């Protein structure tokens, strides 16, 4: 008669064992208290579905086989001003949109793959908004902006800055209103390594990896900056990475 298929998130469609007499699949799902029920071409889940909640708003499922991604999307009434949608990657990101009553985008929660997470919100029309980072330990706060995600940490004089473009690429500066030569800050990065190296008084002090598991590690060089010394340090407290920065 059916049979059921697993969705990322932590949802599951029947599917029809064989199509109908137009080669089309029936589709039941049951998200939440929610049923929705759709057809498909194929019989391996993909397609799309739709219902209706309690208070008369309209969900609509889709599963793509293509990209592996499933999109759960909730409408007012009408069927067309949304109110949610959460969409699962096929490489398990989640996106998280709120809409406002206009059903225009204003917060956004993207959740990694390894549970870290970047909350956007109060989202204007121009793309800009309030920016945080939420890491294993502590968590970081910033700016959106149509260009990047711009998230700041600061230490007396010292800002640093952690960048993420639009295309999702990383870079990190580092800013001192320190003018004394002996002690102000400075710094350079390296995208592929992931490395920003950290200079003063034209002696390197040490280096900031920010990692592909979402975390950031610090290294110190000997006082002549001659050489790394020791071995990274895994940082888990916000204190650690303005302690780096005195």
């Amino acid at each position: 008669n059916s049979v059921s298929v697993d969705l990322p998130g932590s949802m599951k469609v029947l599917v029809s064992k064989s199509s109908n007499a137009d080669g089309k699949y029936d589709l039941i799902a049951t998200v939440d208290a929610l049923e929705l029920s759709g057809t498909s071409d194929k019989n391996n889940g993909s397609g799309v579905l739709e219902g209706v909640k309690a208070d008369a708003s309209k969900v609509k499922l889709t599963i793509s086989d293509d990209l592996g991604q499933t999109t759960l999307e909730v409408f007012k009434s009408d069927g067309s001003t949304l109110v949610s949608k959460k969409v699962t990657s096929k490489d398990k990101v989640l996106g998280d949109v709120k809409f406002n009553e206009k059903g225009e985008v204003s917060e956004k929660i993207i959740t990694r793959a390894d549970g870290t997470r970047l909350e956007y919100t109060g989202i204007k029309s121009d793309g800009s908004g309030k920016a945080k980072e939420v890491l294993k330990g502590y968590v970081l706060e910033g700016t959106l902006t149509a260009e990047k995600t711009t998230l700041v940490v600061k230490e007396g004089t010292v800002t640093l800055s952690k960048n993420i473009s639009k295309s999702g690429a990383v870079s990190v500066e580092l800013n001192d209103t320190d003018s004394s030569a002996a002690t102000k800050k400075t710094a350079a990065w390296n995208s592929g390594t992931s490395t920003l190296t950290i200079t003063v008084n034209s002696k390197k002090t040490k280096d900031l990896v920010f990692t592909s598991s979402n975390t950031i590690t610090v290294q110190q060089y000997d006082s002549n900056g001659t050489s790394l010394e020791g071995s990274a340090v895994e940082i888990t407290k916000l204190d650690e990475i303005k302690n780096a920065l005195k």
